[PDB]
């Protein structure tokens, strides 16, 4: 015979209640912002605003008791815990000597980071994107960029998921040494000193928690309250929509390798090992992890770092390491959890690693077949063609000639065919390879007819320096542009060359090229036919599958011909 009590749901963080406690209104160290509790703080106010209150209160979730106390007076705070995600239907009782009072029901929100929480993601893919009925053994991955939802304007909602079986979310950086990052310029540099204040050295971090966890997307609707929002919010809401996808971090890449380089130190190992378990067990709709080392041996943006004699064994044992890990989580959960890597496929790369070895502790390698040539010289080539294009020297395919100094070749050329059967002769299976496709050009200025010694041919001219353009044609940076910028304003609709461009396709190296003879401008990148000549190739090697770099620069026409190149090969 107490009064009922009413739920005060603005006083009561509006039912929005969470495992995980993220700060939404500042930018600090990552153990700062992030804490993830195996218990959610549950707290409830409630009024009994007339008649008699009564002395002790009882709370259901779903008509199973979870919490009781004392009630002192007309208002109520109800603190307790609770470990389990989900949306559960509420009542608080009032009790006294005489008998209870029970609340109407209402929604209370327990957020936790598999999306147990949330509806399935309601999509907005451009409808240039097909659908196929490709085998579902195969191997159909891309990367995610976090930084893609700014100038880029491309969101998780934008993915053309049903084409897709793994997500590669890129990148998630390492705190220590990162003066790569320094040298892009720009804010990531500082962004990542914020983010390891307070952290140690060797632990992965958030690099952008703005477009992680704190921006709110309409789309996917966010409100003030919602204890998570940001990409990581829909990449959980995704996960209910299709939970068969796997969604992996990527970790490094090009800029953020510099902290690999102390791998060889077993201890900056174990302290990394421990941080990536941590984050899987914090962030719990990624279903494994990528190592992006960029690279073993040295030869990336790192000019000053690379050990040919360690760095491969340590990128073994780090294997290992992760395996270990991975299979104690997968105990903890139930769940299968994989663990990749991308690649560099020059012959340079691989002679530094034993991949055989690395790849027993491995679900799939995902081979980086593209950037082989680029603006960041002045020599045109293929950047993403699969075997050795007509421009090349005698003895300059297989690395048995000499170039135009009379210097022997050091090696085989840059093709995704040489790197490929390079890692088959060390003994890696076909079936834990996976054969990358570019969305995406590399190109230069200044190789006008002039310079070519076949007046066919522009991958034998000479350029003055790297592609110049706006981030209305898709360049982003000097030198490389969007897939949808090469087609929009260099291709046009059909495919034969506008605005001063014509199109080339070299049979030999399955390799395409625009080029505008007046300006010079030469770009290389994956065309419709050439992405058919790699399925084919897949399919041909028994190759795990076709993975792309970057999502966000696509139209559907790569994505397209990557699913049409599975399926028609031989
Ligand atoms: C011939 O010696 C050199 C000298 C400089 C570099 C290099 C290779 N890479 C990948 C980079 C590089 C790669 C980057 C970057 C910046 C970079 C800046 C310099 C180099 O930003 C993203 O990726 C190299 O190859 C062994
Ligand atoms: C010593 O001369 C240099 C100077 C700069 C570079 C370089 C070689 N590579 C492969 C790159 C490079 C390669 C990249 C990249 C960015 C890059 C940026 C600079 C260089 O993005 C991913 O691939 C080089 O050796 C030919």
């Amino acid at each position: 015979a107490p009064t009922a009590p009413s739920i005060d749901m603005y006083g009561s963080n509006n039912l929005q209640f969470s495992k995980i406690e993220l700060a939404m209104e500042t930018t600090s160290g990552y153990n700062d912002m992030v804490k993830y509790h195996e218990l959610a703080k549950i707290k409830v106010k409630f009024n009994q605003w007339s008649g008699t209150s009564g002395d002790t209160y009882n709370v259901y979730f779903d008509g199973v008791k979870v919490a009781t106390g004392a009630i002192t007076g007309s208002q109520t705070t109800a603190s307790f815990e609770y470990g389990q995600g989900g949306l559960y239907q509420m009542e608080i009782e009032a009790c006294d000597a005489t008998g209870c009072s029970k609340s109407a029901p209402v929604e209370i929100t327990i957020a936790d980071t598999d999306g147990s929480h949330l509806k399935p993601l309601t999509m907005n893919v451009d409808p240039n994107n097909k659908s196929y009925n490709t085998d579902p053994s195969i191997v159909m991955g891309t990367y995610f960029v976090e930084w893609g939802i700014y100038g880029r304007d491309y969101t998780v909602d934008n993915m053309p998921v049903d084409n897709l079986t793994h997500i590669l979310y890129g990148f998630i950086p390492i705190c220590g040494p990162n003066e790569s990052v320094k040298s892009v310029g720009g804010n990531s540099f500082n962004a990542l000193q914020t983010a390891c204040r307070g952290v140690n050295d060797y632990e992965v971090v958030i690099h952008d928690p703005w477009a992680a966890y704190q921006k709110s997307f309409p789309q996917a609707g966010h409100e003030y309250s919602t204890p998570i929002k940001g990409n990581y919010a829909m990449l959980m809401a995704l996960k209910q929509r299709n939970p068969d996808l796997k969604i992996i971090p990527s970790i490094g890449g090009g800029t953020l390798s510099d902290p690999f380089y102390d791998f060889v130190d077993k201890k900056n190992r174990d302290t990394f090992v421990a941080s990536v378990k941590k984050f899987l067990k914090t962030w719990k709709f990624y279903d494994g992890v990528d190592i992006d080392w960029e690279f073993p041996g040295g030869g990336g943006a790192a000019a000053d770092k690379g050990d040919p004699v360690n760095d491969g064994p340590a990128y073994i044992a780090l294997m290992r390491e992760l395996r270990v890990m991975l299979d104690e989580l997968e105990a903890e959960t139930g769940r299968t959890y994989e663990l990749t890597s991308a690649i560099g496929v020059g012959y340079d790369k691989i002679e530094d690693v034993d991949y055989a070895d690395a790849v027993q502790y491995m679900d799939y390698i995902f081979a980086m077949t593209y950037d082989f040539y680029g603006g960041w010289n002045n020599v045109p080539g293929h950047q993403t063609a699969l075997y050795c294009g007509s421009f090349m020297r005698p003895g300059q395919c297989d690395g048995g000639g000499v170039d135009e100094n009379g210097e022997p070749y050091k090696g085989p050329a840059y093709t995704a065919d040489n790197g490929i059967q390079l890692l088959l002769a060390q003994g890696v299976p076909a079936n834990k390879l996976v054969l990358g496709t570019a969305m995406y050009g590399r190109g230069w200025e200044g190789v006008t007819p002039d310079t070519l010694t076949d007046p066919n041919d522009p991958m034998t001219g000479t350029a003055t320096g790297k592609l110049k353009g706006s981030t209305a044609q898709g360049v982003w940076e000097d030198g490389v542009i969007d897939y949808k910028g090469i087609k929009s304003f260099m291709l046009g609709a059909n495919n034969t060359g506008i605005n001063g461009f014509e199109y080339g396709y070299d049979a030999q190296a399955e390799a395409p090229w625009v080029w505008n003879r007046s300006t010079g401008e030469l770009i290389t990148f994956d065309d419709h036919r050439s992405v058919l000549a790699k399925g084919n190739y897949a399919k041909s090697l028994g190759l795990a599958g076709l993975f792309s770099w970057e999502i966000d620069a696509d139209n559907g026409d790569i994505l397209n011909a990557m699913h049409e190149g599975m399926a028609g090969g031989v």
